[PDB]
């Protein structure tokens, strides 16, 4: 693959901070104006990592629209996500007020709720199948439906219920727990079987609304997970697989979010996870589970 054999290129010439900052550079800068205003200040987990107008999602609320969140949409890869902020406090009704009004399945959740000492997140799922949360904010009912707590993951059903028209939706909720604390994972084995249990489940699928994936943050791990999920789909469908320049892809997704892989780690890493979820996709999956 000309993406494997760049890779050791850039590997043995040991220049992952110089290919990383010059996609920093060519990034698009697009204006921040609503993710600004200090009626949202409040909204913001970081003041320095916020959406671009153009692409924020808008809550359908008539007071305030605004939520930190991203809709990515790969015209090629036929694929949108949501990135958005591992919700705050105070934020927790407005994140499943956008699952509800984006229609989206899946939930996909790369960090633990405590980091490095610190709240990365809110706990913003109920843990206990007896004690559902009520979001009186957005009038929503979330229920825990089951748990499959497993090594490096963590799948689960809920159930959000509208209060106010009383429909309910099934929602999946991956909740990758092994990624370390301060470095991408040392194998993409463990990511790639993530990815694709993702995949399976169908949250993914067009038939659905955009799956919502966050860190803490919303633009490193979260960033890595849209970007070997669509450089896979391209390698896919493209006729030429060995075309699929991870670096252009990255650039088109910083179109629609701000920051998307956040250190040269990071950048290494989904040159990895796509190398070898590559093998998968072309002919040989069943070995990433065993480690």
């Amino acid at each position: 693959m000309e993406m494997e054999k760049e890779f050791e290129q850039i590997d043995k010439s040991g220049s992952w901070a110089a290919i990383y900052q010059d996609i920093r550079h060519e990034a698009s800068d697009f204006p921040c104006r609503v993710a600004k205003l200090p009626k949202n200040k409040n909204r913001n987990r970081y003041r320095d990592v916020s959406p671009f107008d153009h692409s924020r999602i808008k809550l359908h609320q008539e007071d305030n629209d605004y939520i930190n969140a991203s809709l990515i949409k790969m015209e090629e890869a036929q694929r949108s996500y949501i990135l958005t902020q591992g919700p705050l406090p105070n934020t927790c009704g407005h994140f499943w007020e956008m699952v509800w009004e984006q229609k989206s399945r899946g939930v996909v959740m790369l960090n633990r709720v405590m980091e490095k000492g610190s709240l990365k997140c809110a706990q913003y799922w109920p843990q206990k199948e007896e004690k559902e949360m009520i979001f009186e904010d957005t009038n929503l009912k979330l229920t825990l439906i089951s748990e499959d707590i497993k090594s490096y993951y963590t799948v689960r059903q809920l159930e959000l219920e509208n209060l106010t028209t009383q429909e309910t939706r099934e929602i999946l909720h991956f909740h990758y727990t092994n990624w370390p604390d301060q470095t991408a994972p040392e194998s993409p084995a463990s990511f790639l079987n993530f990815l694709f249990k993702v995949r399976e489940s169908g949250s993914l699928s067009p038939e659905h609304g955009p799956v919502v994936v966050h860190c803490s943050a919303g633009i490193g791990r979260s960033g890595t997970f849209c970007l070997a999920d669509t450089c896979l789909l391209l390698m896919d469908k493209r006729k030429d697989p060995s075309s699929v320049d991870i670096k252009k892809v990255l650039l088109e997704m910083r179109k629609f979010r701000m920051g998307l892989i956040q250190t040269a780690d990071q950048l290494r890493f989904s040159y990895l996870a796509v190398i070898e979820g590559a093998k998968f996709i072309m002919g040989d999956q069943d070995q990433w589970k065993e480690l």
